[PDB]
């Protein structure tokens, strides 16, 4: 009952940014603008958009530069502002197309870092924020060696590999891990210096900037997340300015709560939270 329409816009640097619009066959109650994480793409969110559409929400979801169907050197970025600028363009598209709708910004992992960074820069451009295991404390995740390498090299050689990732940690469903590994649109390499630098840009300023986030905020995190420790989300909710902030911890879930076996429970919680607050 929710149909997908694929479009594109010209991002920073004239990069082709592909995005999906998911429209339910019911009067739209709000728009969701969704940012995926490192190395994935927006078509890993079909079921999320479909569940949101069943609640009457319209979802806009882009493939970030260097990801999925969009253009750009794969996983290449030099500054967090490249990602947030294209996210801002997508928010503006949704705004001009549904000007009577509240706007929800939703991000997972690196995309949660993008959404947080957007949210502190444009805190009056959206109404509600939802974050899935947001990468807002990346500095606590690498050795100082990787952090120095990324900071010094991320503008000059943004494609240089600086860290391996355990792709088996994305989900405890082997079918999800298998589908990731066999997806031709997904990045199967290492974390490069440029994305490293961008994540550090978010993580190093999060405590100082999070007071500017005053919109209602929902954070979702699996307690068994081995990629982004849940301790970082616990710290995030202590630093934001919002009085209406919640961390929903899911015991035993891995990183991708929206893809875990319990995903329909997770998405029920998101829909309940959103419906209370629109
Ligand atoms: C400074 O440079 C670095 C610093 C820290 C690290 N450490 C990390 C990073 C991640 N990330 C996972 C994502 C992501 O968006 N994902 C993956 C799962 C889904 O596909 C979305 C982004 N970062 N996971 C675990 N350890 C690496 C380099
Ligand atoms: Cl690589």
């Amino acid at each position: 009952t929710t149909t997908r329409t694929e479009r594109n816009f010209a991002g920073i640097g004239d990069v082709r940014i592909v995005y999906d619009v998911w429209t339910p066959d019911t009067a739209p109650q709000a728009v969701v603008v969704l940012a995926h994480g490192l190395g994935e793409h927006a078509r890993r969110y079909d079921h999320v958009a479909q569940r949101l559409g069943a609640a009457g929400l319209v979802t806009y979801a882009l493939d970030h530069r260097g990801h999925g169907r969009s253009g750009g050197a794969r996983v290449l970025v030099r500054d967090i502002s490249e990602y947030t600028a294209d996210f801002d363009t997508l928010v503006g598209i949704a705004t001009r197309e549904y000007p009577g709708c509240k706007r929800i910004v939703l991000g997972h992992s690196m995309g949660g870092g993008i959404v947080f960074a957007y949210g502190v820069e444009r805190p009056d451009n959206y109404d509600l924020m939802v974050l899935s295991a947001p990468a807002v404390a990346a500095q606590d995740l690498v050795s100082p060696v990787v952090a120095v390498a990324a900071k010094l090299l991320g503008v000059v050689v943004p494609g240089l590999p600086v860290q391996e990732l355990d792709f088996t940690a994305i989900s405890r469903d082997p079918e999800v891990v298998q589908a990731y590994n066999t997806d031709p649109l997904v990045h199967h390499g290492r974390v490069p210096a440029g994305i490293g630098r961008a994540l550090l840009q978010v993580g190093e300023t999060m405590p100082r900037r999070a007071p500017a986030l005053t919109a209602p905020l929902l954070v979702l995190h699996g307690t068994d997340d081995r990629l982004i420790p849940i301790e970082g989300s616990r710290r995030l909710v202590e630093c934001v300015g919002s009085a209406d902030v919640q961390l929903k911890e899911y015991p035993g879930l891995y990183h991708e709560v929206f893809n875990e076996p319990e995903r329909n429970q997770v998405l029920d919680d998101v829909v309940a939270w959103l419906t209370e607050r629109l």
